[PDB]
């Protein structure tokens, strides 16, 4: 099976493009695999990949951290997300990016209904297991709980049928039989659970799988339109129809090859104590419990020798980073293009914690609008803040043509050199926030509502006449012919490899 | 003589260090010498002396370029600044700044004349020079005249004799016998000029030396309070009197060490086209010519083999980043330590093109002053906005305790993270602006005032009970002992030195 359909054949291939340290030896869930996990992310090394798990029963389970995190070489700095949509190790983040949107103007391909597959190897009824029991990683020292979920594919489908929504969102373990996490407006988790509460007659059928197809959870983290069924789009995406087994107690259906799945019910009624958690955002607020949505877990069905992937998330730089910034930022480049403003490329910048979208603006076009800086700021701000897509960004940066928005130094270079702090802003109060930000839930203001910016730094002849600078860099600032000679004598002179 | 009194010194501490590149072999100074400067700053490589200048005649000159720019190790990135003030290599920023700053609270120490130095070795009259004959250098393609000035040292003196300034401003050569540059408030060139124009009686008497003592080019760069005689103020930081010799022209005096020396008048009538230059910030504007300063040079003195400093200033990193930016935040700090404000540290970030300035807050201090952001964010911009410390500065980030100022990913992580963008700002429009931020003077507001922000990244528990998140990352969600232990098992497990 192709690793990008096939979550095991995806650690096949981590291991042989060299990019997986085996660990054989015994690993403790408490912390330890996750502190691993964390030095790894913030070193951008090899993933780890723990097949001696303290703890480990029946088969239940290694882990393989680090996922959808960095590689140290420039050259293939992206290849673990690479690796998820079968693209060449040396993809651009543009390429990727492409790779995304591409099912978006495309007749989805629904996925294939199999007898059964790898995920039916083992299973576990209601009185053979206790999630309390399993080597569930404590991911951060002050979690309010042992996170299960960190890098699955939540799976609902609504009432009537028509929409079965695949995505990521946190849990931890309640109690032997439960979960608890995070189900928040706007995202489709939530509106979903919200269809079934309105109706009022049952608790949310559901599913939770583990190991899915790497493609399939880069759709999970992506924020796709309304409506829409992520196995189709990853069908698309993919040019092939997923294989899904039905689960044993519902009539869900989840990827053959998933590694773990558990089945079950969302409830519609009641709650438990969920977080805190080491966030996206760098922190964590010990002692930050709040109540949140419960899960009811019926059944657990399981791979031969399963893992489980983790994201060991916080500072710089993981798959909080890499696929939610990212995979929005897609989201939000074809938004803005589908209500007619002239972006070309969108990206988050890491530099921001990815708060922050860079769009890169094609100035041709903005000429030809006749328009102005608080005229364009307003109506980028009210396109992609008032939509979902724009959910988790704080502040949109706009850029010019000369700007590359996936390189973080050169958005920093234009945001500080080119937007006037407040005349050449526009502030959004009246929009949905992100209360995980620290300075919106933490904060001085309403956690849900506001702390929204649009900079822009295009300067005035970018609006009316063209560019009327050039930068003062070796780049621009000398001719082409003295720059290559000074290139090709560079070592002569006595000054100091691409792959590395 | 030591490096740090004595300019041809530091060149030779240089070589010594294996951080120069001497060039023996014709190089052009009409763009080469400054692209290859360019190349070694974007690059963080060794200096380059250029001693076969295209041009040179009579011993007039070579050139020395990044004499104040980056290295590449971590372990002694500000070497080339260590190499100006007796400092190890491996200095600290906190301790170049210390250094910087520790005059400020300390006699002056004078400076002693003598009869001759190295500076008279050569001289040429009023009928035996031509600037435009000279190997001036062209130091970016649209630059509107060859910048001699880059790195030399301007004296003048209060018309009352009681104040004697040291400063850096460009200039350019305007004619065989003149140069024009910029003189712009609120700089002590401009300053001092304007009592010479109120007094109305002659020229302003000049000297313009290139190639001083070392530690007296970082005071020239660096904004010490008004009427405050720089000679002093070195003399004290560096625990010895200057050694001056007087001008031959006028009762100026001079580093008796001084490569090359320049005596006229800075005139208090005349003008004349001066820029467009390839700037700080990374930008030049082609054809935005104005009237500048204008100053007549009378007679050249220069030691035997005389060696120019160049500044090829731009896009990260050089002289206007490490010594304008830096220099500026030490100042900063201090001032508002005697405004009674609680700040530890302040440095201007690189990654803001030095528009920013980090100030990092005391918070026990803080806690105790039982205030608020709108509170403390007004009355550190008063303090920093209204005065000359400030001027080249856009935004102040105010951080809390666990952050680094000196590291640009931790002020950009809290920047990010812990201020909402409206809410926990001040903007300020009624206080001087930097016209030559491109957002300013090429911007959609007034070039001169304004544009300004206080950005305050304190959580709001730092004003009041202290700190309650921990970070998560490796150093701070994980304990001692498991830390430790990942750390000692790293290279075993199969994961990947200081000086590299
Ligand atoms: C890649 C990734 C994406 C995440 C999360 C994580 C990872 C690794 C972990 C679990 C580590 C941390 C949490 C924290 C949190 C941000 C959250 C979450 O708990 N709640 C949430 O609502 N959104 C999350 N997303 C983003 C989400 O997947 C996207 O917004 C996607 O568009 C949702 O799919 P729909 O459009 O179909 O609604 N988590
Ligand atoms: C290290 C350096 C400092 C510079 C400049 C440069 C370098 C290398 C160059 C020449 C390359 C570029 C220009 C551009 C420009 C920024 C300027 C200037 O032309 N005008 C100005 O007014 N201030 C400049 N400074 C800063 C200045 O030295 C400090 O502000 C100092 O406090 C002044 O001394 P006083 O306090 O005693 O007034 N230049
Ligand atoms: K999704
Ligand atoms: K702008
Ligand atoms: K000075
Ligand atoms: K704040
Ligand atoms: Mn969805
Ligand atoms: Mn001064």
């Amino acid at each position: 099976q192709p690793a990008h359909l096939c979550f095991r054949s995806f650690v096949e291939a981590l291991k042989v493009d060299n990019d997986l340290v085996e660990i054989n030896t015994p690993i403790d869930p408490n912390l330890e695999a996750a502190a691993i996990t964390r030095r790894v992310c913030e070193t951008n090394d090899k993933a780890p990949l723990f097949n001696n798990l303290i703890g480990m029963k029946n088969g239940l389970f290694r882990i393989l951290g680090a996922p959808g995190s960095l590689r140290k070489s420039s050259a293939d700095r992206y290849g673990r997300l690479a690796r998820h949509l079968a693209l060449p190790p040396t993809a651009s983040m543009r390429e990727i990016l492409d790779k995304m949107l591409s099912a978006s103007d495309m007749p989805p391909i629904p996925p294939t209904i199999v007898p059964t597959g790898p995920c039916k190897e083992n299973s576990l009824d209601d009185s053979e297991f206790d999630l309390t029991e399993l080597p569930v990683p404590l991911i951060h020292k002050s979690d309010g709980g042992k996170y299960i979920q960190t890098y699955g594919m939540h799976i609902v489908q609504s009432p009537d049928g028509t929409w079965t929504n695949w995505s990521i969102a946190r849990a931890m373990v309640h109690d032997k039989n439960h979960l608890t996490g995070l189900v928040i407006p706007p995202q489709h988790i939530w509106q979903i659970h919200q269809m079934w509460k309105k109706e009022g007659r049952s608790d949310v059928p559901w599913a939770l799988a583990f190991g899915v197809p790497p493609a399939a959870i880069m759709a999970s983290s992506m924020p796709i339109p309304d409506g829409v069924t992520e196995a189709g789009y990853v069908g698309a995406m993919t040019g092939s129809s997923l294989e899904l087994v039905k689960c044993d107690t519902n009539d869900l259906y989840v990827p053959a090859t998933s590694e773990i799945v558990l089945e079950g019910t969302l409830s519609i009624s009641e709650t438990g104590p969920e977080g805190p958690f080491g966030e996206m955002h760098g922190y964590i607020f010990p002692g930050d419990t709040h109540l949140g949505a419960k899960y009811k877990v019926n059944r657990i069905t399981y791979r031969n020798n399963a893992i489980m992937p983790m994201s060991s998330c916080g500072r710089l730089t993981d798959e909080t980073h890499t696929m939610i910034g990212s995979l929005a930022a897609a989201e939000i480049r074809k938004l803005c293009q589908q209500n007619d403003l002239p972006i070309t490329d969108a990206f988050a910048p890491f530099e921001s914690q990815v708060t922050w979208v860079a769009l890169r603006v094609d100035t041709e076009k903005l000429r030809a609008m006749k328009t102005t800086s608080e005229g364009f700021r307003k109506r980028v701000g009210d396109v992609v803040f008032n939509h979902k897509a724009g959910y988790t960004i704080h502040r949109l940066v706009l850029v010019g043509d000369d700007i590359d928005v996936y390189e973080g130094k050169d958005v920093l270079w234009a945001f500080s050199t080119r937007c006037r702090p407040g005349m050449d802003e526009t502030l959004f109060e009246d929009v949905r926030g992100f209360p995980l930000i620290p300075y919106m839930g933490h904060g001085n203001g309403p956690a849900h509502r506001g702390g929204k910016v649009v900079s822009d730094a295009l300067m005035p002849t970018e609006y009316t006449t063209g560019r009327n600078w050039e930068a003062a860099d070796f780049n621009q600032s000398y001719p082409e012919d003295l720059k290559q000679k000074v290139l090709d004598n560079w070592t002569k002179m006595g000054f100091s490899h691409h792959h590395h």
